[PDB]
């Protein structure tokens, strides 16, 4: 009957993955994995710093743990081959650890015996990568790994889209204010992938940093690949970011009030549209996948020469969680 | 030694007051903010992101001490009752915010002073000055100068590099900006209604509306209307990075060309880095911009070209070393 949903990584989008298949018909989390024990585990989802209590009742028993009256089977194996995925006839695995953003690495869920893996994450190798409302129709039934690709791609996504369909995108450049994640450090300290900015202490910095959001896009959007690139910068918030995306169009006499219109005509349970004056506090566990905020919409001018600023709020947890939950969801529901 | 009563010992005015300690020819005589000098010492000693500071401090009768000079502490809201003929102030460096025009300013002049120097942005008749960017425009006939902003100090040198040598079209500029005293401790009302300003600083992104990039023809006036954009209030408390998204004249444009031509024009002002740095390791430094080589991208869709690049600036002091700069260029055209 409900689809048999286990999540690999009980962090910050394993965590907010759980609460929000609650609310969700047919789909059930029966199986978490991590590298801690279930006390640990039942505390970090009963109180959350940014997110805030849980709703429901968080109880801990013998293996796993009780929410709202049903039992959840917890686990601690690091090496997701040995987890016992087909005992438990998983029907989907949200990869959400990290480690396994690459479709031959997280084979090893299917090799445990799971049906199918979705990556919290962009990842490499031959697979779709769905940003949903955006291009959850490329999925088809025949997917054994899916990637849910980055916060970022699905805050940039559908602005992306509606600039290059009706207006014609040349090209452009993407930076994002984005908040502070787990994998920065919290003080001046060697990096575990070398980065030296990444380095740096998260909460009392304004911090540089790549991501492929920007440069990847052509796996969502093919119509517009290698038109975007640019990175970001990190700032102390410990959730919600935005992006700011700058470009040049094929359509001249480009108008402010066209730009936001276009927005507003696209906006879905996916893809938000604001015109209050909102800051990134206004955002926490919003779930919308992308708010276009309308009042940082940007046009220069120097004769007939255009270029175009536009900005999305995201809160890169929920907002990200949202739509992957969904993705999920849709996946699922995709099996028969 | 030229004669310099501030106006607003603020943020700008306390580390004006620093910088100018080591600067011969230069005296702060006089001081006038809104509190007692009780307080006015106490926050000249100790700096949150600054630092102690390094001289010795007393407070005395009507002022108080600084390494021996005596400095005169004054608490007149109306600048307009001050006693700068008495005591024979050359220039008055205005930091308070409340007189950021030409007209207004004249109170200083009014009080007895010669000369103002506005720590900000000043609407009127005046020139608006970036030190070693366009200082060489004040010929000594002035009677009210602006210091500009903080971002048009980190913008102004870096935009003048791309126009003079690839040519600018046009372009758009964020500014991840440090939070300032003007913004709200938590989410209150606001002075002027701004509804962004209006919230918590330190716990939020806030996207604010800046003049310095809208309003550069004022110091490079070759480029006037091709640059605009805004900035993101961001909770460190000084430290900001400018970052300009430009299409420029020259084609086939390599990263590399950019940065040799950005090296090439560093100076005691414009500061240039290779390291990957970050916030926290510009505050304190005296370039009033530094160019950021590794932030330096260029997107090239076929012939058409996008080029965008950051600089790091301490809008505290980086601001302020080019305000004192300005400040005794100014003075030495007397
Ligand atoms: N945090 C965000 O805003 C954000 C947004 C979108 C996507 N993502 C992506 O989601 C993934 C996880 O992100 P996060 O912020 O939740 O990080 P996180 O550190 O909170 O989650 C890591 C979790 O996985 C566990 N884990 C690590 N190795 C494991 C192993 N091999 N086996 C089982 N568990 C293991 C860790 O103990 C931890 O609980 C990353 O790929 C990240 O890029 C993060
Ligand atoms: N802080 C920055 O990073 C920054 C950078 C460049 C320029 N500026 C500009 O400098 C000016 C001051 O900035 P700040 O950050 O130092 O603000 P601040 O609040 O620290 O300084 C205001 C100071 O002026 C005093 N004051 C206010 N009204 C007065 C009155 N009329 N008479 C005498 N004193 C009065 C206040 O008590 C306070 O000490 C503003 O125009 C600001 O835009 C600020």
């Amino acid at each position: 009957m409900a689809v048999k949903v286990a999540i690999n990584g009980f962090g910050r989008i394993g965590r907010l993955a759980f609460r929000r298949i609650q609310e969700v018909e047919g789909l059930e989390v029966v199986a978490v994995n991590d590298l801690t024990d279930d006390d640990m585990l039942a505390h970090l989802l009963k109180y959350d710093t940014m997110q805030g209590r849980f709703t429901g009742e968080v109880e801990v028993v013998d293996g796993g743990f009780r929410v709202n009256g049903k039992e959840v089977k917890s686990f601690s194996e690091p090496d997701a081959s040995k987890l016992p995925w087909k005992d438990l006839n998983i029907d989907v695995v949200l990869e959400c650890t990290g480690f396994y953003t690459d479709k031959d690495k997280a084979q090893a869920h299917i090799e445990a015996g799971a049906k199918k893996v979705l990556i919290s994450a962009p990842a490499t190798g031959d697979l779709k990568t769905i940003v949903f409302n955006t291009n959850h129709q490329e999925l088809d039934g025949s997917e054994t790994v899916v990637s849910g690709a980055s916060c970022t791609t699905n805050s940039l996504a559908p602005v992306a889209k509606v600039l290059n369909d009706d207006f014609g995108l040349v090209e452009g450049l993407m930076t994002t204010i984005h908040a502070y994640t787990g994998d920065q450090n919290t003080q001046d300290a060697p990096h575990r992938k070398g980065d030296k900015r990444r380095a740096r202490a998260a909460a009392e910095n304004i911090i540089p940093n790549s991501t492929g959001a920007a440069k990847a896009i052509g796996k969502v959007i093919p119509e517009i690949d290698g038109k975007l690139d640019g990175g970001a910068q990190r700032v102390p918030v410990a959730t919600g970011s935005l992006t700011e995306l700058t470009v040049v169009l094929e359509k001249q006499d480009v108008t402010v009030e066209q730009v936001n219109e276009a927005m507003k005509n696209a906006s879905n349970e996916s893809f938000g549209y604001t015109e209050d004056e909102i800051v990134s506090s206004d955002v926490v566990g919003m779930t919308y996948g992308s708010l276009f905020d309308a009042t940082q919409t940007r046009v220069m001018s120097v004769g007939d020469r255009q270029l175009v600023k536009v900005a999305a709020w995201y809160d890169n947890e929920m907002s990200y969680t949202a739509q992957l939950v969904r993705t999920l969801a849709y996946l699922a529901e995709l099996s028969k």
